[PDB]
């Protein structure tokens, strides 16, 4: 079969939608997404899958007129690479390296307005520069060791698990990080552990995140994702900032 693939151009909403240090760099989000569709792409015939150690390599910074070719390639555990094609060079290059794994997903019950219950609401919601894509936040409940936030979820990248999901769970985690003096920026390192199914989150759905690890300067959280019927649809461990 044809390799797992995508490809994204200077112009378009999601990478005009993120900016940083002046440049258009492809959103972090976008390699846990990958990694799942090759998943899905080894293993038919699974509903659910792990991904593991999965690692940001290089940030990709995309020039105008240019257009940037992804591909997700498995090797012999289950190595992931995701490879770019470099326009300068026309070279692939790593972005980012995990594993991946059968593995059952076993929902929790969660909630939501328990959790909520013992959390502040956040007011006026609203480094890098966000294009509206991005903005789906619509509610963030929070304390000093986690935040709970409600999303809403939506040119031609269809993925099974959107990195809208994964990217919301980034800006979430800003907006924790928000109440502490920590007086410049973040950036995110990759995901220890995600576990997920076939069964494609669309629409409202909330986001607990919990603050795990702090030391060596890295930021460790876990994110669950809830339906809006109290369970578990995919979990993230290990979701890690530096």
């Amino acid at each position: 079969q044809p390799v797992i693939q995508d490809q994204f151009t200077y112009d378009e909403p999601y990478v005009q939608g993120h900016v940083f240090n002046n440049e258009r760099v492809l959103v972090g989000a976008t390699y846990g997404s990958l990694a799942i569709e090759a998943f899905f792409n080894l293993f038919p015939e699974e509903n659910s899958g792990r991904i593991s150690k999965l690692s940001y390599i290089s940030p990709i910074v995309i020039k105008q007129g240019e257009t940037i070719e992804l591909q997700a390639k498995p090797l012999q555990v289950i190595e992931l690479q995701i490879m770019y094609r470099e326009p300068s060079s026309g070279l692939w290059k790593p972005a980012a390296i995990g594993q991946c794994g059968i593995g059952s997903f076993e929902p929790k019950k969660v909630n939501i307005e328990n959790v909520k219950h013992s959390l502040t609401k956040l007011h006026h919601i609203d480094g890098p520069e966000w294009g509206e894509l991005f903005k789906t936040i619509t509610h963030l409940y929070r304390d000093h060791k986690s935040i709970l936030a409600k999303i809403r979820l939506p040119n031609g990248h269809h993925y099974t698990v959107s990195p809208l999901m994964t990217n919301s769970a980034y800006l979430a985690i800003l907006s924790f990080l928000e109440q502490f003096d920590m007086t410049g920026g973040f950036l995110p390192f990759g995901i220890n552990d995600i576990q997920f199914t076939k069964q494609t989150i669309k629409g409202d759905c909330w986001l607990l995140i919990t603050l795990v690890k702090n030391t060596g300067d890295m930021l460790l959280f876990d994110v669950d994702v809830i339906n809006e019927s109290s369970e578990t649809v995919l979990h993230y461990s290990g979701y890690s900032l530096k």
